[PDB]
């Protein structure tokens, strides 16, 4: 096949020449017989990925982040592992070992000279110019900030910049003349093994280079003396106190083979057999990540145990991770744009219909909520870890297919209610919804009991009424995991299309998206999935009690959710018995938690703030509400919140995902889940490492 064979590529000729000491060992052994590629610039091998010509490579993440922009397109598909046995550590860190005897401490990095690995790397640059960034004044609004880190510096060398644009910039640099300060090992300095040396001789200071590299080129330990590092805190500690001198938690290198195309699983198989023959500690006239004397971390870095292998829904932006993207970021963003978005929030707008009503708030704010706009939403709560959207209002069972993705609760859509009446809506708790199974009384041959093999109906594929509490309460009494065949042919907007689950939908009006978790999708929703039985479409269709409530009896608007009956409903109970859609309060399968709105525990705090505002400007008793604008109504569809709730309640504490949902509701999913696995719960408990 023209594809039995992994091109890898080559920067060098001994990164090139261990690729052959690395091609002759393989296929003997048995393997997609490696194929080594001649290569140059850091680059020249993220882009001969992006062309088709050199297969697969290795990269740090300052990079990986860059390997993934949208001109190249390239998904790391093997994290690199780190450390020593008792302990692998899959990420890594980013110190600034200097000489016992310099006095400065990092406040004052200001005018002396400098040494990184490179330009682009994390480490050494997207790591530490931001930790200095405040004092670099550098301006946007006129210079760059390889311009203004020229500025700071007095003397430094950092590859890959221009030698001819930045020579402050290229000048504590060792490499072969038109290599001198160049993308590649051809400068003696370029690298935490470039960088370190970069002032074990004096010529450079600082050095930005990561916690254990001290260690490799300096084997003595009555050697590992004359350097008091740089923390944090302005001070300095011993190489081995690389742990409370770091500026941050960076994952550490990766591999790069396209976004779709790149044969991702030959280029891991040579590693299934990679790490083992080969392993750290294992055969060797031959190591997998070993250079010889005189050469440093070629092809991969020395001394590294070895790769990781990367769940495809996890690519560039996503693996460098949240704390880390304030990294890369930060300095391509002003300084007065930092804050543009940061007192600026982003709904998670789920389609092209949840979008529009957004953008008519994305500036009757005055612009201080903007859209970030998918078409799933197992695609846009991921989308709310990429830095790429602060929160949005999830249902239960997408509070913990994003409360596994690390979401932890803010407010909850507290709906309007009765009983204790008696406060404030905000500060009125949740007093929630009651899940249940409608049918027509014209189905007399249907309560619990005779449920199998009938039709269904099922708002997303998830959530509360319309799935958890059906599909995880038909499975309590069964036994048997598999949902789609307790049902005859169902609608199940969100699973697997061509299944007895989408093989009752309709999708729009033209016929197209049959089955989706988007709204589009006729028969979605609580009023979408609720038309699934008021359409003779199923013999039932999981609701909310207020659903077979506001869309019947003279309350939609709608000329199906109009002429019906509420009173043409019964709720199929859980004894085997029926009431009218009028006594679904001792009978609803189980009440359940309004959907609350997700963010990262470091957005979390801020979306609460901006909220607290718009539910109470177009919130049912906003001033600008049912005039100038009601951000919680909807023509009985529902765009983004619940027609019915009143506000946006305070939850209280700092309730996890777990804590919010119910306990007891809890145990629920975890044990429902156990039957199908969604991606987006794969790549998330992946991401703490
Ligand atoms: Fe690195
Ligand atoms: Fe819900």
């Amino acid at each position: 096949a023209p594809r039995k064979n992994v091109r890898w590529c080559a920067i060098s000729l001994p990164e090139w020449s261990k690729c052959y000491q690395w091609q002759r060992r393989m296929r003997k052994l048995g393997a997609p017989s490696i194929t080594c590629v001649r290569r140059t610039s850091v680059l020249e091998c993220i882009r001969a990925i992006a062309g088709k010509n050199a297969d697969a490579v290795t990269l740090d993440d300052g990079m990986v982040f860059e390997a993934g922009r949208d001109p190249y397109k390239l998904r790391p598909v093997a994290a690199e592992i780190y450390g020593t046995e008792k302990s692998p550590q899959t990420h890594y860190y980013a110190v600034a070992v200097v000489k016992k005897g310099s006095n400065f401490k990092l406040d004052q990095l200001q005018g002396q000279k400098s040494c990184h690995m490179g330009l682009g790397r994390s480490a050494g640059w997207n790591i530490p110019v931001g930790i200095l960034r405040p004092p670099l004044s550098w301006t946007e609004s006129a210079e760059p900030l390889q311009g203004a880190v020229a500025r700071f510096f007095s003397a430094s060398c950092v590859p890959c910049v221009d030698g001819k644009a930045y020579p402050n910039l290229c000048q504590l640099c060792k490499g072969v003349g038109e290599n001198k300060c160049a993308c590649s090992s051809q400068e003696p300095y370029f690298g935490y093994s470039g960088a370190f040396k970069c002032l074990q001789d004096g010529a450079g200071d600082v050095a930005f280079v990561k916690e254990t590299t001290v260690f490799e080129n300096l084997p003595e330990k009555a050697d590992r003396d004359q350097y008091e590092l740089l923390c944090l805190n302005n001070t300095r500690a011993p190489v081995d106190a690389f742990k409370e001198c770091h500026l941050a938690q960076v994952p550490s290198h990766a591999v790069v083979a396209r976004s779709v195309d790149g044969k991702e699983n030959l280029i891991w198989e040579l590693l299934r057999k990679a790490q083992e023959k080969f392993g750290k500690n294992k055969s060797q006239r031959f190591q997998l990540f070993g250079s010889p004397e005189g050469r440093r971390d070629l092809l991969f870095k020395d001394s590294a145990l070895g790769f990781l292998r990367i769940p495809s829904k996890v690519d560039s932006a996503l693996y460098l991770g949240s704390r880390y993207l304030t990294a890369l970021k930060n300095l391509r963003e002003t300084a007065e744009e930092v804050k543009a978005r940061c007192t600026r929030v982003v709904w998670c707008a789920v389609g092209p219909e949840e979008q529009s009503k957004c953008q008519q708030w994305s500036e009757q704010s005055g612009q201080n909520v903007t859209c970030a706009t998918a078409s799933t939403t197992d695609d846009c709560i991921a989308l709310v870890l990429k830095g790429e959207a602060d929160a949005l209002s999830l249902d239960g069972g997408y509070i913990y297919t994003a409360g596994k993705c690390g979401l932890v609760p803010v407010m909850a859509e507290n709906r309007k209610s009765s009983k204790h009446s008696s406060l404030d809506c905000v500060l009125r708790p949740t007093e929630g919804y009651l899940a249940v199974a409608v049918v027509k009384k014209a189905n007399e041959g249907l309560t619990w009991n005779s449920l199998k093999g009938k039709k269904s109906c099922h708002t997303a594929v998830d959530r509360t009424a319309g799935w958890n509490i059906p599909m995880g309460l038909i499975a309590n009494q069964t036994g048997s995991c598999a949902f789609d065949e307790f049902f005859s042919q169902s609608c199940a907007p969100g699973a697997d299309p061509k299944s007895s689950l989408c093989a009752l939908c309709a999708g729009d009006d033209q016929g197209l998206d049959k089955c989706v978790p988007n709204s589009k999708e006729k028969y979605y929703g609580y009023t979408g999935a609720f038309r699934c039985l008021a359409e003779d479409v199923g013999d039932v269709a999981f609701v909310k009690n207020d659903t077979v409530w506001e869309n019947t009896n003279g309350e939609s608007s709608a000329d199906w959710a109009k002429n019906l009956n509420r009173e043409d409903f019964r709720l199929l109970c859980l004894d085997g018995t029926t009431k009218p859609v009028t006594e679904a309060q001792s009978c609803y399968l189980a009440v359940a938690p309004n959907h609350a709105v997700v963010s990262r525990s470091d957005r979390a705090a801020h979306v609460e703030q901006v909220l607290l505002h718009q539910q109470a400007l177009f919130g049912k008793n906003g001033k600008n509400c049912p005039d100038k604008f009601c951000l919680f109504k909807s023509e009985t569809k529902n765009l983004l919140f619940n027609d019915n709730t009143e506000c946006l309640a305070k939850l209280g504490g700092r309730p996890t995902y777990e804590k919010y949902l119910g306990t007891e509701y809890v145990t629920a999913i975890a044990n429902l889940k156990k039957c199908s696995t969604s991606p987006l719960l794969e790549a998330c408990a992946f991401l703490t490492r």
